[PDB]
């Protein structure tokens, strides 16, 4: 079993590594707001939205019981952006950069946590 403060200690540096990507992480620091962005179909397409602020709060409150639930939420964030945004868009290419960064940062941590 994984204690929530052990998960936070291990996993939150990989999340801070994503925040440190600037400007690539800027679209991802807060939930998508389809009203502000004038994209009324966003919630038609993205049925399980996720973003860095939601993941951070879940680490902060101990809502992950297992490290793979965290990894899954980060990838859900990525997949939502790749699904909604065109492959030529800045948000799409920024998402791809974040996934490259995350894949590096998460590998030694998950090796440690197993
Ligand atoms: C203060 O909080 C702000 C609120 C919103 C802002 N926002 C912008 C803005 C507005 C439009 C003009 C522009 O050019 N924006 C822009 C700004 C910075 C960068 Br970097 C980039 Br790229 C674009 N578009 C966004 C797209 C997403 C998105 C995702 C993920 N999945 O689907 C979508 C869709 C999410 C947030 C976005 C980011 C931060």
């Amino acid at each position: 079993i994984f204690k929530p403060e052990e998960l936070r200690q291990a996993l939150m540096p990989t999340l801070e590594a994503l925040y440190r990507q600037d400007p690539e992480s800027l679209p991802f620091r807060q939930p998508v707001d389809p009203q502000l962005l004038g994209i009324p179909d966003y919630f038609d397409i993205v049925k399980n939205p996720m973003d860095l602020s939601t993941i951070k709060r879940k680490l902060d409150t101990g809502q992950y019981q297992e490290p793979w639930q965290y990894v899954d939420d980060v990838w859900l964030m990525f997949n939502n952006a790749w699904l909604y945004n065109r492959k030529t868009s800045r948000v799409y290419k920024f998402c791809s950069k974040l996934a490259e960064v995350f894949e590096q940062e998460i590998d030694p941590v998950m090796q440690s946590l197993g």
